[PDB]
């Protein structure tokens, strides 16, 4: 429901370090 | 055909920094 990079189907998943 | 974070069918994306 929440996080980065992370999931499949709603939307966050990664995105910088 | 390449990249992190940034398309939208093959399999990059973002995820990491």
């Amino acid at each position: 429901i929440a996080s980065a990079s992370c999931t499949t189907x709603i939307c966050t998943c990664s995105c910088s370090s």
